[PDB]
């Protein structure tokens, strides 16, 4: 819901688009990235990772955010909701950036073509 805002308002795209993008678009994540959007998705579940063990729920966490002219503004009343966020936007801007390669063949890529080493976070 909100990650798929920050999607939709970085990208022009609707959030389906990347939520089964490639090998880690979306739930888990293995084997090597198909593009660089899906390493955003590799870098985004390492963040993710890494808000686990600091003791956030990042999965469940809701935040407060604004995008303006200036860019993605996050808050929220704990710092796991604002962590959360800085995961988030990181991935956002990193799809924004990459949407030069963006292509609609790895939009729901079936993981069974997924192949190669997994990269470490
Ligand atoms: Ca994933
Ligand atoms: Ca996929
Ligand atoms: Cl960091
Ligand atoms: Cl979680
Ligand atoms: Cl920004
Ligand atoms: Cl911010
Ligand atoms: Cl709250
Ligand atoms: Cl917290
Ligand atoms: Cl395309
Ligand atoms: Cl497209």
């Amino acid at each position: 819901v909100q990650f798929g805002v920050m999607i939709e308002k970085m990208t022009g795209k609707s959030a389906l688009q990347y939520n089964d993008y490639g090998c880690y678009c979306g739930i888990g994540g293995s084997h090597w990235p198909v593009d660089q959007t899906d390493w955003c998705c590799h870098a985004h579940d390492c963040c993710y990772g890494r808000l686990e063990k600091l003791g956030c729920e990042p999965k469940l966490e809701k935040y407060l955010f604004s995008v303006s002219e200036r860019g993605i503004f996050c808050a929220g009343r704990t710092t796991c909701q604002r962590l959360t966020c800085e995961c988030d936007k990181r991935a956002a801007l990193c799809f924004r950036r990459n949407l030069g390669t963006y292509n609609r063949k790895y939009a729901h890529y079936p993981n069974k073509l997924c192949t190669g080493p997994t990269p470490p976070c």
